[PDB]
């Protein structure tokens, strides 16, 4: 079996990838461990950066993203018994954000994929890299129980934080630079009106709480919530009276709830690996680096690591430019710090701390009063959360 | 002895908030522990906000600064092999800050007090409070053996960190809101011309340095240094050298080196206690709060508590409206607190710490890279710098 280039993992960033290479005549192949129901059933993302949208629609997998997606000019911010909205397009020069599940997003990309008729093996199971760094690396994997093998001429890790991929680099080629909190995120989906047409993030005595949704009929919250804690021991009541306590009154009052779609408990983390490529092998997304979800980056760096990935790929096989390769992992690595300093600031000024000191927590409310009451404090977040810009390359 | 307002302290704050008091028919007496040459002593600050130049102006105290002082429209941030000038002017809307000695200051304040008569008692030993929430509070002292009685209506303790002012007020009444940094500034004071035109601020692998100045002739240099250290153990070719491996390799070839005049180490603190007030008794700058030197707001954050403390006394005596007084502390923590957060960022950002995780350094240069390259960054440093707006007061 032979492609120019083999994909792991059939995730977004995978799928993102596949489609952008083969609409430009790159052929690729991709496995995935799981089965399209097992992706299909992950909930995850809600919030797209322009950046991530203008490549959708690149990829041509925008229709149904175009009908179906919200554009969010704002975002509201509540603390000490107050709401603040952040009005994104007027602070960052026009630019908002869509509401499009990353469900959706994946639906989308393998339907796309399907129709193209591009290769995708499902439960390839055992998947192990080869000969990273000669110039001709391959790939083995079992279907129903008899290893094959796949040639190639790159390869991208497209594999989350789990994957075989960044495990197949020498690990003294890495430098790892991570940081775990000691909280994780509760989050409940409903098929109920959102309270609000625009997100809530909420910084509260008890814990930090967000209103998000998916359409307009379909919500999502989350709560923070010790990492001692189980699913099993959060009852949709427990769930929803929990979050009414760290809402302001006047958006619990309003709360229409219901029975739960999906329940989960989500770790936060933040991790970067660098560099993100080794040989023949690139990694991109999850698998070369974790954000914590305050933010609403993850999904969005992929884009952008998959964005860079295949203009490189395109110059090297359209132009015969192979060297630029090597900036791979320069180019990514600018935009994810920022996007990790981001992300942790979020997390650090929303969420209740264990063990904290006074002045850290007066110091903590204070950020969110100078943030959200200077017009350059204002700007900062908002140029943030809408993404920052995407480098050009060269 | 008889006064209206008693005062402890003949630091900046206690001869600003006399002069101004002086000036406006208020009549008051300041007590100080130690001897005028003692106070003068002092080198500490060297940079003033706009809101503390228009205050000496007002108190009629400006002829020196307004020949002496130095007017800076920018300063500079050395991290990572690089330099970067913030244009305070041109970012913050045309604000700028002012050079001008905190010693320099003070000796201005001190020949305008002698000039106008008013009293001043030096050496006035075991300075004690009494009846705080009578309607007739007094001041004892000793001089010269003898204790002596001095009756007031209101008490401003301007006696610095520790002050006995502070000390006074029941500590069931107070909240404490404290951080101790793991380090502390050695400084240099040595009549050698800056090595440049405005300040640099230094993140070096080996512990921040700062360049500042005193006038064209006159330097004042201060570098990192562990808690461990005494000042014996730093001679001032020690120190010189210590500088130059500290800063960008150009700055560090136009150095002018030369014998310090002037040589010790401070330790770097956070420090604030609410209320900043009890029954006659009202707390004003190092009594009330202590900054980290990193943003030059200790004396600035003074100035405030003064101006607010002379215009609400004013309020009280010209206009009989005696009630504005309960609003002092809750009108001057809003300040301190955005003027503390500030410090805390600066300090964060520019220090070595002990122990520091690779993820946190890395997000460390990045704090620097986000703020010194975005527009919206550098507005929020320096808004913050040239001095946050003082409020109005009713
Ligand atoms: C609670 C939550 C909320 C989030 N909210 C947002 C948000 O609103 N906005 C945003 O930008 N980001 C957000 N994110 C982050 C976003 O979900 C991720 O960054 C995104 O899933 C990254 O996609 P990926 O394709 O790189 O990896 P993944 O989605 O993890 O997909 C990787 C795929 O590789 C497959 N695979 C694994 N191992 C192998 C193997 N050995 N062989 C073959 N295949 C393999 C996996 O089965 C999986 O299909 C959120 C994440 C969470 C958990
Ligand atoms: C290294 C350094 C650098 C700094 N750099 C800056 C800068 O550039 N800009 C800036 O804004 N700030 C800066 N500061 C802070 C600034 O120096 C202080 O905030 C300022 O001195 C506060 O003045 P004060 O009058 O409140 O107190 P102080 O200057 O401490 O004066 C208090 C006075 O009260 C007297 N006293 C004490 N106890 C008694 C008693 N029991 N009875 C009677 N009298 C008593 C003392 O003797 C002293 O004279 C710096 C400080 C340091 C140490
Ligand atoms: N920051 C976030 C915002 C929204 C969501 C979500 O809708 O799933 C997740 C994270
Ligand atoms: N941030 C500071 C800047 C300058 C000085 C000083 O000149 O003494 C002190 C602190």
């Amino acid at each position: 079996m032979k492609t120019q280039v083999a994909i792991i993992g059939a995730g977004p960033s995978g799928l993102l990838l596949g489609q952008l290479l083969h609409k430009a005549g790159i052929d690729n192949v991709i496995l995935e461990r799981q089965t399209p129901d097992y992706v299909l059933g992950r909930i995850r993302a809600g919030v797209l950066e322009q950046g991530m949208v203008d490549l959708l629609r690149e990829a041509g997998v925008d229709r149904r993203m175009a009908r179906d997606g919200l554009v969010h000019e704002g975002v509201e911010i509540a603390f000490a018994g107050q709401r603040r909205r952040i009005d994104l397009k007027r602070l960052s020069g026009g630019k908002t954000v869509t509401v499009y599940g990353q469900t959706e997003v994946t639906r989308d990309l393998m339907e796309a994929r399907e129709a193209c008729g591009a290769t995708t093996v499902y439960q390839a199971a055992e998947v192990r890299l080869h000969d990273l760094q000669g110039e001709r690396p391959y790939v083995t994997f079992e279907r129903d129980g008899e290893r094959l093998r796949l040639d190639c001429d790159y390869i991208a890790g497209c594999d989350g934080f789990h994957g075989i991929s960044r495990q197949s680099i020498p690990a003294e080629r890495l430098k790892v630079f991570e940081r775990v909190y000691p909280f994780g995120w509760l989050g409940l989906l409903a098929d109920t009106p959102p309270v609000s047409h625009e997100l809530i993030y909420a910084n509260h005595p008890r814990g930090f709480a967000l209103c998000s949704q998916r359409s307009a009929t379909r919500s999502r919250y989350y709560v923070q919530v010790p990492l001692s804690e189980k699913v099993e021991d959060w009852s949709d009541e427990r769930f929803w009276t929990e979050l009414k306590a760290r809402l302001p009154s006047e958006v619990a009052e309003k709360l229409v709830t219901g029975p739960s779609l999906e329940k989960s408990i989500a770790p936060l983390r933040s991790f970067v690996v660098e560099p993100m490529q080794h040989g023949r092998l690139f990694l991109a997304g999850d698998a070369a680096h974790i954000v914590p979800p305050t933010g609403a980056k993850g999904l969005n760096l992929a884009a952008s690591d998959v964005s860079t990935l295949y203009r490189l790929l395109l110059k090297a096989y359209r132009e015969g430019r192979g060297e630029l390769l090597e900036r791979y992992s320069a180019i990514c690595l600018r935009r994810i710090w920022k996007a990790e300093r981001f992300s942790w600031w979020m997390t650090s000024v929303l969420h209740r701390f264990p063990d904290t000191d006074a002045f850290s927590q007066r110091i903590q409310q204070t950020e969110l009063e100078y943030y959200l009451g200077s017009e350059a404090g204002l700007a900062t977040i908002a140029e943030n959360y809408v993404g920052l810009p995407y480098e050009e390359i060269e």
